[PDB]
């Protein structure tokens, strides 16, 4: 429903994207594991850390956290 972090195995090039969020103070969202879905896997892989929206779009992976909220006012809130 709301935003959507793609992540997968082990905790690291995800932990960043989770500390842009945090920082970008993004607020709460629901994550999906890609650890299951080879379609997902093959979609993403290693584009594991990416950033969805409800309203149809995806930020890169590589970003800040004010260019990652600003990503975000690009789009409305819940």
């Amino acid at each position: 429903m709301a935003l959507t972090l793609y992540q997968r195995d082990d905790c690291h090039l995800c932990d960043q994207a989770v500390e842009a969020l945090a920082q970008a103070r993004a607020g709460a969202f629901f994550s999906v594991f890609i650890d299951d879905d080879a379609a997902l896997e093959s979609a993403y892989g290693l584009r594991v850390p990416v950033l969805r929206d409800p309203m149809g779009r995806e930020l890169d992976w590589p970003f800040d956290a004010p260019r990652l909220r600003a990503w975000l006012d690009a789009a409305p809130h819940a």
